[PDB]
């Protein structure tokens, strides 16, 4: 999907970034304590001449290799002496989002801790970032998730890794095998427990932890707010462009281990025990490479998004994360009672620009829109008159001219994958909480002067509009970033976005009169009685507005008028 020209430019950027990082490294190292032993970090500079202490490669679990492959994480072995945390470790095995080749290692259960001051005068809010990438790509490397903007302020920032793909999400029905699923979510649980137990050693306040994530990281943050495994571990949550009831955020994959094994050379029958023995002997690169082939013709027909990901676990175990569907988990979730902020960008579906260019026939799906009707409302063949009528409602919402267009398709995508699940979650959750506030934002700031690698992945050079993941450039330094002038609209947006997130992490209320341009903002959380959502819209200005997407959201909701029990 990425052009040969862009791959060359990316290689050049990787090299330039390596040498920049040498020039940003100081000769000052420091030792900190953890429950498992001492760690050595290093003081680094940013291009803005701020500085921070950097600890990367802190293990929170045993490497999940050998007999521990596909199992829940186990606590790491303590060490004497000082563990070197002055460089990053491997990412989880995955197909590189630009090069298209498998990279990473099974030895990936690490987190990184960053702070401008290891012995501050007051214990600090701890912000914990869970990366996205569809449960199949991503990392905590600073070439994508640099802490350089957050460390301007007095917080502790922690970026975790967790297992991806089939290595993180295999699930087998046979109880005796102890592979129920969700290993990668269990990795997240173990990391959050580590953070509670150890953040004070880095100046953090274990009574004031905020978890945030974007895309699959937002679904992950939501899962961490739903599961009993994490009850009470943290105190605020931010869901950026996703949640755990999005249609793409979970799947029942218990039958797919056999299919993967067969693609990898397995010659036996479909029983979990023999399938698992084969998969335990496979090279991890072989499994991850074949993942793109696992979905069957029937599953592709049924619009299953990914073969492996979060699943409803088939039997209970000590470490079980998802014992029921997330919609049912919302009903009893501990995280309903902590301050929550949710939001999306102003043109999420622009992410699909490249896909529509490669296959313009996709626009024909807008002729009836039956393939976009929620699966719980559609008949199996998607031919029933009631299903066509629901599709017609979707079509009216998004097809604005005589002929459907690619922009209509991308607008639809914003709703099916992001806005509509957000609405459904807000309405479900209101029945299962005690007035705990939820705040909405809308990220609506467009620039190509400060970008992030997701723009390359989506072939989005010269494309106007605020796509999924474009906001990450205002939260994290990355290898495509450059120093921006203090007076520039981009620099101000960095200050505003990090500032609002830090304010929310601190107090559970995202408003502060100390954030420039926010003095005249009255940002109320969403009430059960609200018929139109209000959000803070972040453009060149900060303004409270009616969510522009509301009318379309209501049109999607109308599909449930005769099936309200499913909404």
């Amino acid at each position: 999907n990425v052009s040969l020209m862009e791959k060359l430019k990316w290689k050049i950027k990787c090299i330039e970034n390596k040498f920049l990082n040498y020039r940003l490294t100081t000769n000052e190292t420091v030792v900190a304590e953890t429950e498992y032993g001492k760690v050595k970090g290093v003081k680094r500079l940013t291009v803005y001449d701020d500085s921070y202490y950097s600890f990367e490669g802190i293990p929170y679990a045993q490497p999940p290799v050998g007999e521990l492959r596909f199992k829940a994480p186990q606590r790491p072995t303590p060490w004497d002496g000082v563990r070197d945390c002055c460089n990053h470790k491997d990412k989880s095995v995955q197909v590189d989002f630009i090069a298209g080749k498998v990279c990473g290692s099974e030895d990936c259960l690490y987190l990184s801790v960053y702070t401008n001051n290891l012995n501050p005068e007051t214990k600090r809010p701890v912000l914990v970032y869970i990366h996205g990438g569809d449960f199949i790509i991503g990392e905590n490397h600073r070439d994508m998730y640099g802490p350089d903007y957050f460390i301007k302020k007095d917080v502790v920032l922690i970026n975790i890794q967790y297992r991806l793909g089939a290595l993180g999400f295999l699930s087998l029905n046979s109880e005796d095998l102890n592979v129920p699923g969700n290993a990668g979510l269990k990795d997240q649980v173990m990391a959050l427990r580590w953070i509670k137990n150890n953040c004070a050693n880095f100046g953090g306040n274990p009574d004031n932890i905020t978890v945030f994530g974007e895309s699959a990281g937002a679904a992950s943050t939501h899962y961490m707010m739903l599961t009993e495994q994490t009850r009470g571990l943290f105190h605020r949550g931010i869901l950026m462009s996703g949640n755990a009831i999005c249609p793409w955020a979970n799947t029942q994959c218990q039958h797919r281990a056999f299919t993967l094994a067969k693609l990898a050379g397995y010659k036996g029958e479909d029983n979990d025990k023999d399938v698992l023995e084969f998969l335990m002997k496979a090279k991890p690169q072989d499994l991850i490479k074949l993942e793109e082939k696992v979905l069957t013709l029937e599953e592709r027909t049924n619009m299953v998004v990914f073969p492996f990901g979060p699943t409803v676990e088939p039997y209970q175990t000590a470490d079980c994360v998802l014992p029921k569907h997330p919609r049912e988990m919302v009903k009893t979730a501990w995280g309903n009672s902590i301050p929550t902020m949710m939001g999306n960008t102003s043109y999420e579906g622009l992410f699909f620009t490249s896909i529509l260019k490669q296959t313009p026939m996709l626009v024909k799906e807008l002729e009836t829109c039956v393939n976009f009707v929620p699966s719980e409302l559609a008949d199996a063949e998607r031919t029933a008159p009631e299903t066509l009528e629901m599709g017609a409602k979707i079509k009216k919402a998004h097809v604005t001219g005589e002929t459907p267009t690619a922009d209509n398709f991308m607008d639809l995508c914003s709703h099916i994958y992001f806005w509509f699940p957000m609405h459904r979650l807000l309405q479900l959750r209101f029945n299962h909480t005690s007035g705990t506030p939820v705040y909405l934002y809308r990220f609506d700031f467009d620039s190509e002067d400060l970008i992030n690698p997701y723009r390359i992945m989506r072939s989005g050079r010269g494309v106007k509009g605020v796509s999924h993941a474009d906001e990450l450039s205002y939260f994290f330094w990355n290898q495509l970033a450059k120093r921006m002038p203090k007076e520039s609209r981009e620099y101000k947006t960095i200050e505003r976005m990090t500032g609002i997130w830090i304010q929310f992490a601190t107090t559970g209320n995202p408003y502060s009169n100390e954030i420039e341009g926010m003095e005249n903002v009255s940002w109320d959380p969403i009430k059960k009685s609200d018929e139109v959502y209000k959000c803070l819209n972040i453009s060149d200005e900060l303004k409270m507005i009616d969510v522009p997407e509301m009318d379309k959201i209501k049109q999607w909701e109308s599909m449930f008028e005769k099936h309200r029990d499913l909404f």
